[PDB]
């Protein structure tokens, strides 16, 4: 009579238990697929919740993953730094060379 | 029965330590969520249920929800330039040239 | 009979445990695939969450995605700034090379 009420409270408890768990696995999964979203470049959610790979395209390079991609932009962009570095110093050259002539002429 | 009223009140305990266990779990998962949008950056933050919220990425004139879109428009940026430097180099050729004509004539 | 009912417990409460134990390893399963698509060296943390990147750009160090692509952005500000400036400077070179050129 009286153990049965107990018996009948775990049994209630061990149900809301299995509900918490298939919402905790719907969390995850909801999560995943927010971290998806974000990343971006085609990454999307495994069956076993994990992110699979995006592809970000810098320049001709393909990466699967942000810092790569990252790192691909920041080498092309000192290249770019460099190139400016010797354009200025051309232009340089140019201005003196031409203040030389009309000083000359 | 003693022993079973005993048992009884073990496995509640054992109910009791569970609920416990799944109240931490949740709260990993959202510090897990937490840490995601710490390192996207952009303004991410945690939803109520756990998400991450869009972060908003500036590339030039563009705002961007993700992290491939603004790889993207980085990349374009920079094959913009790339091209606007190649016609500079032109320019530069040619005006040396010009200039090594000018000393000839002097 | 109620030995059979708290044997009929036990054994879904081990199931639980078990689906528990499974949830905690998607956990850092998704937070080891988080870490993996950062790059930049990031890594799971004993405590689940993603210990953060380190990606350089330029004479920086940024420790999260959005601070990196801002550096990046900026820098590309800072080369159409010095575009400009070269531009303009070919406006003058060209006008004093034409210059020159009428009185040689």
């Amino acid at each position: 009579k009286q153990i049965e009420d107990k018996i009948e409270e775990i049994l209630s408890k061990i149900y809301h238990i299995e509900n918490e768990i298939a919402r905790i696995k719907k969390l995850i999964y909801s999560l995943s697929q927010s971290v998806a979203d974000r990343l971006g470049g085609g990454a999307s959610v495994n069956s076993d919740g994990t992110v699979n790979a995006p592809l970000y395209e810098v320049g001709t390079g393909i990466y699967n993953n942000v810092g790569s991609a990252l790192s691909a932009l920041n080498t092309s962009m000192k290249q770019i730094e460099d190139k400016i570095e010797e354009i200025l110093s051309k232009i340089y050259h140019i201005e003196n060379e031409i203040a030389r002539i009309k000083k000359l002429i």
